[PDB]
Formats: structure tokens, sequence, C-alpha cells
């Protein structure tokens, strides 16, 4: 709870709220057409075929307002520089578990694992140490929309017996 300072506090109150809101919105409307809206068990197969494509369409807009979070912690971690000390610090890694969570049901990738590996590597003790995390997060939740926008091409490419996909 260490944790006030102006109104950047409040700013992520509210900026957090939209993440679970808008991801939310998707079960709505999910509600209009019958769907599984699931088909996590073990691995997925079919890439848009079959697989109702709604499920790996939406893990985009879905991780779409959850990325602009991240940033937040890259941006905030510059003015967080003042005062410091793993106490202030704990608290960004909280909103990140937190916001892990949620997604989680969704079923995103090993973020929770991938965000706490990283933490050995390591152990974030100062402000530059939340940035080496602060860009893991966002490069690699963003290898979320990746393979939705490289899978879906695959109409596109049809063909092409040879498709290496590394636009990054």
């Amino acid at each position: 709870s260490a944790g006030l300072t102006g109104a950047t506090k409040i700013r992520l109150e509210r900026s957090a709220k939209d993440i679970t809101d808008e991801i939310d919105a998707i079960k709505k409307d999910a509600a209009l057409k019958g769907v599984n809206f699931d088909a996590f068990k073990d691995k997925k197969t079919g890439s848009g075929v079959s697989e109702n494509p709604f499920i790996l369409e939406a893990k985009v807009r879905a991780t779409t307002v959850a990325e602009k979070f991240v940033i937040a912690i890259e941006e905030e971690a510059t003015k967080l520089k003042e005062t410091g000390s793993s106490g202030e610090f704990s608290a960004m890694y909280d909103l990140m578990f937190e916001v892990s969570k949620p997604l989680q049901k969704l079923g995103i990738q090993e973020m929770t694992k991938t965000v706490s590996d990283a933490a050995e590597e390591n152990p974030p003790t100062t402000a530059q140490g939340v940035l080496e995390i602060a860009k893991k997060m966002r490069e690699k939740l963003q290898r979320v929309h990746t393979k939705n926008y490289c899978t879906l091409k695959k109409k596109e490419n049809s063909t092409f017996t040879d498709e290496k996909c590394k636009n990054n």
C-alpha cells in the first residue's frame, strides 16, 4: 500500500480498470453468438481455420489494452526513479501479477512464469532493474499479436512452403 505520490496512483487505478472492463466486453459480445470460447485444452490446432478465429482474433483485442499498460510501467519507472527502494518497486510488480491473473483465464502465454523467471536473472532492486522486465513484458506480450497476425496471413500466403515469418 506504500504508494500514493501525486495523481500517478489514481491514474493507474483508472487505467487498470480499463484492463478487465475492456476484455470483459468480449465475453458479453460472445454471448450474442453461440461460441465455445476456450478450447485451451492442452494445445489448440487449426490456426483460425475450423478453430473459431474468435478466440485467436480476440486474443489480440484482449492484449491490446494490456499492452499499453506495460508501457505505463516503463514510463513510470523513469519518474519513479526518485525514492526507489524495493518497497516502492515491489508495488510495480504487484500490478503485473494482478493483471497477469485476468489474462490467465483467457490464456495468453507463460507470462506469470516469464516475468518471475526474469527475477532470478536480475532481481529488481533498482529503477534500471524494472526496465529490464518492462522490455521483456512489452516485447513478449506483443508476441501475442504476432502469432495471430502471422497465422491469419496464412490466407494470403496460401502456398509458399517457406515462410519463417520474422518481421522482428
